[PDB]
């Protein structure tokens, strides 16, 4: 009833397809993905970092709105995203190339806030962590995330090749696609012969079988920093294939995997960098991290790893220097780069609540 010290920031952009209107856009620099529920994310007028207000992540026990990896798991999502694009990333073009760019889903690709391939940057930002947490959760509280272009596929007599954006745009036309797999594109028929449309007069279409096409979408984070099992944990990933093999699911877990060895499979490795027990996880006061990332240098079509990365990450609350500068493979052969999200991203089929506050961020 006292609603003067949390402000719900409902608004949420479809990045990827969708360009970021101005009221919209969080502080001049994100915007917000995942379920819009009011208490999802907030400004919050109490606790304040540098003075200003900070965010309060908050997903109830109910709150996953996402199918997980498995059939009967889901998964939890409310985050900013630095990476979007706006109608000014667009301004004087022709209106096709903001179209045919929802359709192909690289929107985000000509805004601001992403990092290239191979490039050097260091990034700050401060997390919250109340004291309440449950020891058990299983979150994501900030990743580095890949940018893959859909518009790199697999032929059904696989070749994989680059289509151009009216080529895949004309694809798109009679294929259905479930997440990266291609189907045959079924209109829903009425009683008459006709096509369903919704409400709204929307034609509606349903995925008939699998028709041999495959699109680059999804993959790891090739950073995460989070708790699971007890532990706060930082993993990296490197994929080096061309067109990421969703089927390799090379994914370290950090009760299983020891540090700094990293799980590897042909083309991908996963490296828990670091570990802390839960308990020695500082509570209820601003912890700031600075990390330094190389971002791995791929040989594109070659697959090889032309160059390694590094990670370095420094933890302040004293300095804690929690990952000293570490050789390791980080990143996607990918054209493109990677963006930074921070919230809750709750994963590993998990319904532990989660709420914790996040604030400071910068990238150089
Ligand atoms: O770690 C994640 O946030 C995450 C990994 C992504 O690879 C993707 O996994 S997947 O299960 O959906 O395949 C989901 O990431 C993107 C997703 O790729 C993207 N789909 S796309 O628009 O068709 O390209 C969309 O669903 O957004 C999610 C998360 O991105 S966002 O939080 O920046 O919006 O989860
Ligand atoms: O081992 C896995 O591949 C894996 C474990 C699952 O528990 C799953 O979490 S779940 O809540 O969806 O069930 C999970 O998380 C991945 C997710 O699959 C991946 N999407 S994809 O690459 O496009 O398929 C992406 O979003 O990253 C998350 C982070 O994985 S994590 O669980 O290791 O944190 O995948
Ligand atoms: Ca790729």
């Amino acid at each position: 009833k006292n609603t003067q010290t949390l402000m719900p920031l409902t608004e949420r952009v479809n990045v990827q397809a969708d360009s970021a209107r101005i009221n919209q856009i969080i502080d001049g620099c994100w915007v917000a993905v995942g379920t819009n529920k009011p208490h999802a994310i907030q400004r919050d007028f109490t606790n304040l970092f540098d003075g200003k207000p900070s965010y309060r992540f908050e997903l109830k026990t109910e709150d996953n709105t996402l199918e997980g990896y498995a059939k009967g798991e889901t998964k939890g999502r409310a985050e900013f995203s630095y990476c979007y694009a706006t109608s000014d990333d667009f301004r004087g073009l022709p209106a096709d190339v903001y179209q045919k760019a929802q359709i192909t889903k690289t929107v985000y690709h000509h805004g601001k806030g992403a990092c290239p391939q191979g490039s050097s940057r260091d990034y700050e930002f401060s997390v919250y962590i109340p004291s309440s947490l449950d020891s058990n959760v299983s979150t994501i509280f900030a990743q580095w995330h890949g940018m893959p272009d859909r518009t790199l596929v697999q032929t059904p007599q696989g070749e994989v090749k680059k289509l151009t954006v009216d080529e895949f745009v004309e694809l798109e036309k009679t294929t259905f696609f479930k997440k990266n797999v291609g189907h045959e594109k079924v209109a829903r028929l009425d009683k008459q012969g006709n096509p369903v449309k919704d409400k709204n007069g929307k034609p509606v279409y349903k995925a008939g079988k699998p028709n041999g096409w495959l699109v680059e979408q999804g993959g790891y984070p090739p950073l995460a920093f989070g708790f699971s099992g007890g532990l706060f944990y930082i993993k990296a990933n490197s994929d080096r294939k061309w067109l990421t093999d969703k089927d390799d699911r090379c994914n370290a877990n950090p009760g299983k995997t020891p540090v700094m060895k990293p799980l590897t499979s042909e083309y991908k490795a996963s490296t828990i960098a670091y570990k802390l027990p839960f308990a020695d996880f500082p509570k209820d006061c601003w912890i700031t991290f600075r990390v330094h990332i190389d971002w791995t240098v791929y040989g594109k079509e070659a697959e090889t790893i032309v160059k390694p990365g590094m990670l370095d990450v420094r933890m302040d609350y004293v300095s804690k220097h929690i990952v000293d500068n570490e050789k390791i493979l980080i990143g996607r052969n990918d054209e493109d780069g990677y963006y930074f999200k921070f919230g809750i991203y709750r994963v590993g089929d998990s319904t532990v609540p989660v709420c914790y506050n996040l604030a400071g961020y910068s990238e150089r």
